């Protein structure tokens, strides 16, 4: 009865090794139908234990990187050929071209969490991992004929047999630091940082936008919706809950309700009205990428600055049960904007 | 034997209330196959009796508005938040973003017809209607928990129970006035007004172009076709008929023939040669939107200015049965261009 | 066991007449699945014997023309109406809009080969041919009512019965000359000419890029891959062979191997590592169009200038079995770049 929320476990696992876990959430078209326009997107995550390394690789796919926890040092290379390497702490955003080869090192004493947004460039809603070391079958040097390897590298074939044979995580104007930006919505009850294509050319490729939201203890992000963007948001830390009105689940809306437990992913389509509560005990951080966000507007149904306030009184009078001015009693009554103090029970 | 034409009745109805009728034509992939590249488009219409109001709402979808009959006053709002309201008479074009909330009033003593072109932003070829009042299930305030409503609006929950509870049509650089523009084709036998993306940034989003065609009594729009654009055209007023050559219905063309009765919709794919007759009795107005029109050329097979005239004689000589000059006897013989006097019988 | 390669015969034939052969390769979704993101593309070819003519026509589809063998004179017209005609020798590239009408003449004493890349504008991965002469069913004048023809052209209907009745190949800032451009990769062992969207606005439409590759006798194009572009490449002249590592054929790579015999087509998806050998006896020319190439990078796994060289030593040390410097022994050892001397046996 609730399609839009995926659990920790619903992640299709990729690796599961001591040094790290790299796993991708299944596409949006197994399970549901109502998610289609985002199907060429895949949400994935990465974990790498302290003192870890990740092999040089690439994807036939576009990646949007957002680091959740810890720290790592990133490197991207392409081809005349150029090198770019960066410092990644919590709340960093990177836009990694398809075919662009990248490695990384987690040199740090606690874990490293990284959330990727991957758009397959080849087969729609299907991507993969092109890798330098592993398997009898797993290297893009290792698998090739020794005659063509030996020819190509200009070195003796038995000597090749000792280097490129002898998975990905082992022991050890591109980036923009997201959390180091200016919150579009802050107040007291929570803060939201956002990087969008309209301000950031590097995003215009991947089509998407990147964000990080915090809602304080017992806070709330008021009912509202996204113009165009379809957001996929992951639960970084904490717990909470949400209500979203769904027409598909015949324009009658049924309420979609649920709790956000750590390591979950919620999908919030364009124009979907949503309100979010950050729970009695702890705070809640959501971290995640919107699909299709360009000139995407967020419109609020409550709070001081919202859409109602900007409508003529007559509209309000005919629409609801309220008067020419007495409308303002109702919609200016939330003294805060965006986030405010939420429900109980 | 004729896919491209839909009747009045083939419209999937939405409302059917005294004050108004809002209905959407089914997509193009029930029935046929040959219409695919336009499937993410949906043609819809709106009728609102005199002294009528339409609720604030939005769609997860892009809308291209063209008013057919009568008059109405339009309003759009989004979110810092801004208001835009406009005057709409016959032949007005508006481009309404997804998620952008809009209301309208028909204050006028005759009916109001409005034709919408809707592109689903969420689920391809599937859109919907996000609404403020109706149902036990039908409001995006009404359905939400009173605890989150009460929290969010900062007002007592029983007091909420008397306002947001107590369908859409009830009793009561965005727009450009299309009919007030300059006809690309006029002569005597008919006049055609067109607004295209290449001249109009607001269209570049929605990808489409907007047009209104009049063909006089017994007039004709000569055989021709659209470069790229796939046109969906509705029959505003009058009656008439058409011939269009279809290869799908194996490059052998079969003739597609039919009559345009009021309230119909014809689809004319890119490169589809078409000729149109405005009938013995009355005139014919077509009103409608082209899909995929950018730098879209219209090429004419007859009439003074047309494509043949600009080809070398040798081509014409080898191609048809005609001579080096005697080709010009054949293709300059229509003394008019575009529209001319049509057939009989 | 090898999807990516199509034979001469796998071409869906269109015409087969003495004066010419026009045939289109079937789409990429009969046979395989792994080719999807290119399905709206169709590769086609054209052959026209000496002293031949091709009718004025158009497609509901975008064409990218590359001439292989011989010579022909090209003409394009659209609509106010304009004419453009050009000289085409071996290695010429043209970008032909949908709906744009075109004819051609092979006036020359040997054959004429032309490779087209066609993107359906109407029905995805489905295009067609709009033609002036043939059939009882085959003309877009011939099929139309005489009443509407006679009306439209302003000439007597029996007189129409003697001109437009009395297939396509019969007896007889748009173009850029590709082979007359500057090779991006040359050395001795082979030369590669390329025209891309990023340098050529006319390509930005069709989305694609155009190329011609020569690999000398016993030459090789070293293992490498394309960032974004999915290349479809045809075998102009000669023979040869290739190895490409495929993950789909579960990130374990299996080697895809084969021989390129004349008149074949190979598909090389984005990020697919490939090495190519030009065979013991003759040389090898590949001719063809990349899909989705914008800012598409080609990255090399061997050869003096390649991606490894630009990575830090520590990466190389952890990755492979090699030392801080002794890495450079391995990857700078190919004294050439791009093409070099290949295997034997
Ligand atoms: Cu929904
Ligand atoms: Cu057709
Ligand atoms: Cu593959």
């Amino acid at each position: 009865h609730n399609p839009y929320y995926f659990h920790e476990h619903s992640f299709q696992s990729r690796f599961r090794s001591e040094d790290g876990h790299w796993r991708v959430l299944e596409r949006f078209s197994q399970r549901s139908d109502v998610l289609r326009g985002i199907e060429n997107n895949r949400f994935a995550i990465l974990e790498a234990r302290p003192q870890t390394f990740i092999i040089p690789h690439h994807l036939d796919a576009e990646t949007v990187l957002l680091v959740v926890r810890g720290r790592a040092a990133i490197t991207t290379v392409v081809q005349e050929t150029k090198r770019e390497s960066y410092n990644a702490e919590r709340g960093d955003v990177m836009v990694i071209p398809a075919g662009a080869t990248i490695y990384l090192v987690n040199h740090e004493n606690e874990d490293l969490q990284i959330v990727k947004l991957i758009q397959p460039i080849n087969n729609p809603g299907e991507f993969k991992d092109y890798l330098s070391a592993g398997g009898e079958d797993q290297s893009y040097y290792t698998v090739f004929s020794n005659d063509v390897l030996e020819a190509a590298l200009d070195i003796p074939r038995d000597r090749l047999e000792r280097v490129f044979k002898q998975g990905k995580i082992i022991k050890g104007r591109a980036l923009i630091k997201l959390e180091n930006q200016t919150p579009v919505y802050s107040n007291q009850y929570g803060q939201m940082f956002e990087a969008c294509p309209d301000e950031f050319p590097q995003l215009q490729r991947t089509n998407v936008a990147a964000a990080i939201v915090d809602i304080k203890q017992g806070g709330m992000m008021v009912p509202h919706f996204n113009s165009r963007a379809t957001w996929a948001v992951f639960v970084a830390e904490g717990a909470g809950s949400f209500e979203m009105a769904c027409p598909h689940l015949s324009s009658r809306f049924e309420r979609v309700a649920g709790h956000l437990s750590p390591g979950g992913l919620l999908v919030v389509p364009a124009g979907h009205p949503i309100a979010v509560m950050a729970s009695p005990k702890e705070n809640l951080r959501l971290v995640g990428f919107g699909i299709n966000a360009q000139n995407n507007l967020r419109n609020f149904l409550a709070g001081k600055e919202n859409i109602m306030n900007e409508v003529d009184q007559e509209a309000k009078e005919l629409t609801f049960n309220i008067k020419g001015k007495e409308a303002d009693e109702i919609f200016k009554s939330q003294r805060e904007s965006f986030f405010t103090k939420g429900p109980v029970g």
